């Protein structure tokens, strides 16, 4: 007479096949922070989480799961093995290989693609529907490589692109102006890092050109120097590692707002890293961070953004550069 | 002129008092997983870090600024001096003394008690009504040892305390019963740690006494080993910390939430450690956790259980050591 | 070409289908409620509402596409038609008979039930594997109903029941108390109005029974009069009627929160009208509020409360009440 | 022994201001869409509602303390005495006549200024250092009205304006483009109505403006007609009162929007109804919407919109006859 039969009468065995599920491969820092971030924005019903690290991982999925209390996800679960991911929406992508010291960039990315030609496959073994986010670095790289393996079709593989750092230019601009992000606008496109290209034209208050009313803005001559906020954008992981170790509440919080954009088909436009062969006179399979519209079929349009020739040359040698890495990859 | 003022007329520069404050001190995992929980469920409109560590403050500092876009609490600010903290409603404390392994119980207390001599004080010179929140352990005697030092009354010097004890005994009671926590009602009272209270009579789903239901409920004669649960509670920080290193996800989501009812003057009932001298033939300045009415004075009263003669003489042992300890503490 | 495909281009044209629909039946100030509550939890990716009368539909449909900006509802929609209802996850009928003076209580029924019958069958036509959620009056009676005659296995047809009932009954035990009603627990059971139970017994305060520290709460000979709270929740209706017209928000906020436990399959416990067949001694095809477990199968487990056979003898009573209602009642 | 004394131990009580209380005045579908929406959004620690039927003010504050266990706001307060109103951080004002069919302009706002001098005297008295939001219609009047009445300075005097013309802008332009309205950027400025003015300029989506893509935009000759979008935000209200009798859900939205704003100093910028005398030729004290800075402070600066010289003349010429209705009041 079990206790729990007693005071329960069931009523229905039905499994689960769950609505909502949200997948987060690589429990560290930018990990978990995708992880809370996710969890206490209500996006999904069941979170998977999946590492080779096997202590670690079951730990981190225990002290989530004693918050359950002060969350609206019934179902959190963890392993190696790929089946605990099976019917994800949205797949989030933060592993990789961590960095050798005295390691040849390709060699760093060598090293992800042999980890992504296992991981990538066993993700779509049991997410055949799913969407790619990639956020493993070099980003734009690496979501051509999940791509390639994957064969999901271009608007199923998303990289987080410059979603952050459109979010950090935002910030500063905010902080400029002293006026809150969100009412400050302004895109950071292209390659994530240190090319990244600030499209000041774009750049307004409510509607108001900081371009037409500070023509010399982003420009040498400009006595304002706004080009530092830019160059604060592509400096500011390295500053933020610098002081504390790592990075971690921004870009989880930049995560869970693409996921908020597609797990509830929002379209909202983000900076995100897409297959962009076509646009800009690219002609290799590229990924570059463009604006994209959001929603549950992952990327399905873009926005055509007006470039400068002088914008259009950086994006172009992006590119040029991104290629030259990828075709030294070895898939095979 | 400048290009903000061709843009942004200024109708009044005027200064701000902020309107709804919270400090955390302490950046560790615990802080930070505080102060991230706090900034997602909106609580306020300016959060204050402070800690000693320069480099790790103003790094997660600058990460938590750099997710602004994302989040609706304009401020945050931090530093090693307490003017930061001015005018804040709510005081978190998560700092402490680093544990020494050789060392007896009552000197960590002591190194505590130390900084506590430090931290303590200048909280209560830049913010002299706020309400001050422990989370540092051993937390019943690290509240004991805020409140002696604030020379705030009872009400506003508040323990963490068997908060998130009585979440993980409700998730776990919950796993068993294939219920949601929010429905599966039990409390862990008393000490927070091994010497903590499972209270089997107040055990229910929907007002049903499990107790009543399965009267071996919680003894060593129980055929389902519901005592178990009770243990799994007692150590799932050895658990978890054995397992990811420390913790940090369950206490952050546990503290915001006392925090809510803090912040928006609820009322509601939570199991956090306050002053009983008089309940339960207690006769010692002790610390232990009861359930309190939790609102924007702190906690203002405190709900009578019934205990058994069994849980009276647990919890009143708890309070002699507890007070074993604080005889032989040096504040002056 | 045109603006739109100027600015963006088109990976994908799309195949629609909505994955977290909602659709209520009935845009009077109740439906309103229920949607404007719904579209404030975030709870639905498309809202589809239908009644008969078309110009208030529209009106009310495109009053709330105004604050689409404020939402993240993407689409909603209405129509007298029932294809606007494809898909849905959760369907909540508010529809119902306006009630003429001098008219029978079984007329009434009737006329519901004539207006069910065209519902009904529409709603499934269209989304074969909703949830059915009825609020329409006599709500116990109207979930019989559209359980006959939609087909629908009983866990996927859920009555409101008692569920605003027990939010009353606890707001009011919080106001005598002292205590939010979150932390005031108490049962309402069986049937929606004038004969349903105030289970006292299980009436408690962090896990302390107030039936046990008080033993004649809920008697005649009760000094402070418990009693009256019940009457005071089966009469709050009526006098908010008086006072206003209809009521609405609290409705509202109760049934967005039955679809939060649905939709996020949160296995929360809810007392709502579900079919007691076969408990309590209860032989007949009857519908009456008991504690339940709501998830995205509906009503998979309920709750055995222990009831004394006074409380037993109501809801048997009521039983019997209804089923001499129903076997009246003309469909097939 | 009550229950009471059985169940809770009571510590000595230490006084309580409210924290963050919004009184809501007015009670009809717009007061309540605004009440509904900012409990909802978790903006107050207490909220007061006043009207003249006590009535419907007991129901709808009995209604809504009903749900209180789905909501943690934990005091709503009712009555026709403003004193349930003290000590609010903000006063959101939907007060005021229906104009009647035989009644000129002149006479309507007469009459509310009538009702303001009652109503705006006693938010001052028990709230003094409150944010005063004005929804009434004619708005950017009536702002102007309690303005004056309260002698509180300009910035803490906001109107609706066209925080909600511009969300209807936003929400059809998204309609157009298939993307959502956060995503897509315009603004309508000016005085709320026929006369208010969008700033086509301004119009546009990821930044890349709409305006220099397709130079017709908002002219009579462009070929896909964008200048309708605003004519229907124009006759967005018309058409749903037309419908359904009223329109309460979406200015219910828009003002907790607002208060959103104002409650957590978010410093948004919103279009809403202030003071600007001094820019665009205005030499009047005339209140219009323009982009402003919300806060705590409530309006503590505003944008500067580079305007054509027939935008300017637009507003320039709805300040005109505002003064020339305001000059003929008396207070
Ligand atoms: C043959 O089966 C197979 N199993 C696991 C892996 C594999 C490897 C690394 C992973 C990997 N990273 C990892 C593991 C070990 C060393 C290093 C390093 O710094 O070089 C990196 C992760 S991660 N980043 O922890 O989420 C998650 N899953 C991983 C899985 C694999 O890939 C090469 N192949
Ligand atoms: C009166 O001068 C004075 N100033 C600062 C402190 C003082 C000491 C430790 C602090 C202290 N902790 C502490 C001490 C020693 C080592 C470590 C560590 O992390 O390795 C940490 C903290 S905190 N928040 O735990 O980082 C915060 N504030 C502190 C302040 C003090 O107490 C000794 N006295
Ligand atoms: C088979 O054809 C058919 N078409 C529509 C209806 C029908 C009737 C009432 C509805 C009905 N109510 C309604 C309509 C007209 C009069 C009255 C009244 O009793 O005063 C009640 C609703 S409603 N408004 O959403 O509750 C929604 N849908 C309804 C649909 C119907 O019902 C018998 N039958
Ligand atoms: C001098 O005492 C005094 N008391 C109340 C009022 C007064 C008037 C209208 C109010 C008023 N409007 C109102 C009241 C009665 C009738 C009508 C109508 O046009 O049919 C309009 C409201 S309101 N709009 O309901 O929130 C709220 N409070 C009001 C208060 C007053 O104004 C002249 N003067």
């Amino acid at each position: 007479a079990t206790l729990k039969d007693q005071l329960i009468y069931n009523l229905l065995k039905e499994e689960q096949t769950p609505q909502n599920k949200i997948t987060v491969v690589g429990v560290g820092a930018v990990g978990m922070a995708c992880a809370i971030s996710i969890l206490m924005k209500d996006l999904a019903d069941e979170l998977a989480l999946v590492d080779v690290i096997e202590d670690k991982l079951k730990g981190e999925m225990m002290d989530l799961q004693h918050g359950s209390l002060f969350l609206r996800t019934p179902k959190i679960v963890s392993g190696k093995d790929y089946n605990v991911t099976a019917n994800s929406k949205l797949v989030i992508i933060t592993a990789g290989a961590r960095q050798q010291e005295g390691e040849s960039r390709l060699n760093l990315v060598q090293r992800n693609v042999n980890i992504f030609k296992f991981i990538i496959p066993n993700v779509v073994k049991y997410s055949p529907n799913c969407k790619l986010l990639i956020v493993s670095n070099p980003v734009d790289i690496l979501t051509y490589v999940a791509w390639k393996i994957s064969g999901f079709p271009k608007n199923r593989v998303i990289g987080s692109g410059c979603n952050l750092d459109s979010a950090r230019f935002r910030y500063l601009m905010g902080e400029r102006l002293g006026v809150h992000p969100l009412s400050c606008h302004g895109w950071v496109l292209g390659e994530h890092g240190d090319s990244s290209v600030p499209v000041w034209s774009g750049m307004n208050v409510a509607g108001v050109s900081l371009k037409t009313l500070h023509p010399d803005l982003g420009t040498d001559k400009d006595k304002e120097q706004w080009k530092e906020v830019h160059k604060q954008v592509v400096e500011s992981a390295y500053e933020v590692i610098k002081l504390k170790g790592y990075t971690s509440w921004a870009i989880g919080l930049s995560v869970a707002d693409l996921a908020e954009s597609i797990m509830k088909n929002l379209r909202r436009v983000h900076p995100v890293s897409t297959m962009i062969k076509g646009l800009y006179g690219i002609k290799d399979d590229v990924f570059l961070s463009v604006p994209c519209i959001l929603g549950q079929n992952g990327i399905s349009d873009l926005v055509k953004v007006t470039l400068t020739s002088e914008e259009e040359a950086r994006l172009k040698k992006s590119a040029d550069t991104l290629w030259g890495i990828q075709k030294e990859l070895q898939f095979h």
